[PDB]
């Protein structure tokens, strides 16, 4: 179904800055319709680098899907400004992203929450798969907290829609988040749903470690060759062999030997219904 509204970028007033990556900055803004006097609070993700009419078209393509999501675990796109620079308009999310969240509630996050967040992120991703979207930038900094028991996956415009025949999306050059990408992605600039699984795996590591940096210290220049050896992100302290051994399956070289997002919703659910068996967190019942 078609819901995407394309809006005049002069209908938006930018107010405060909520963030800024390298792919663009996020504003706390204010949509003020034209010919109207009401002013409605939105959040505005604006992309830094201007975009080729191919980039524009692919975004526009991806955005008609994002403007129609049913899933509770994906942020629905509210609107978009295309003009010169592209701006994704989207609902305000006051609790912040999940990464910043775990970093300052580390002492109060228990196993039920961690495991439930994993189930939700997976659910959200599986939905996008069913919609033929390759998310291309899954990370914990791109997961938002609606409420601490309810996280949602969000897009900053780097998602791509697979043709009805396509299985891969080969990407041009640009700035990339290396420490979350599959290998095929770092070498061949190829992206599959299966690569999203790689990223999912890193995101989860991020959470189990309570907001640690992947490969902290190591420069992005090396990652590609470190992987080729067989080294991966280390097992988190709270993790049991059962949880880690899933993460690891996500960082398999042969992307056909990674778990599918639906297989992943199943394992993490059976775990989320007996959390103390799977994560060994200190003072776990006391939260």
């Amino acid at each position: 179904q078609a819901l995407l509204r394309i809006l005049k970028e002069t209908e938006f007033k930018k107010i405060k800055v909520l963030g800024s990556g390298a792919f663009g900055t996020v504003y706390k803004g204010l949509w003020i319709p034209e010919g109207e006097k009401v002013k409605i609070p939105v959040a505005i993700k604006e992309l830094r680098e201007a975009t080729s009419p191919k980039a524009n078209k692919e975004i526009l393509d991806e955005a008609y899907v994002m403007a129609s999501v049913d899933n509770p675990h994906v942020c629905r796109l509210l609107g978009i400004c295309l003009t010169s620079t592209v701006q994704l308009i989207t609902q305000l999310m006051p609790f912040g992203c999940l990464l910043d969240y775990v970093r300052e509630h580390k002492d109060n996050i228990g196993s039920q929450y961690l495991l439930n967040w994993c189930v939700q992120i997976a659910k959200g991703m599986n939905y996008l798969e069913d919609r033929r979207l390759v998310h291309r930038d899954l990370a914990a900094r791109n997961v938002l907290v609606k409420t601490p028991q309810h996280v949602k996956i969000t897009d900053f415009g780097r998602a791509k829609l697979l043709g009805a025949e396509e299985k891969e999306y080969h990407a041009e050059g640009g700035k990339v988040p290396i420490k979350w990408m599959a290998l095929e992605s770092i070498l061949h600039r190829i992206y599959t749903h299966q690569s999203d699984v790689w990223s999912y795996g890193v995101t989860v590591w991020e959470l189990m470690t309570f907001g640690s940096k992947p490969y902290d210290g190591i420069p992005a220049s090396e990652i590609s060759s470190i992987l080729e050896k067989g080294e991966r992100l280390p097992q988190p302290p709270i993790c049991t062999i059962d949880v880690y051994m899933i993460m690891r399956k996500c960082w398999m070289i042969d992307a056909d030997s990674r778990p599918k997002f639906r297989e992943l919703i199943i394992e993490f659910s059976k775990m989320a219904r007996d959390p103390q068996r799977y994560l060994v967190i200190q003072g776990d019942e006391r939260m």
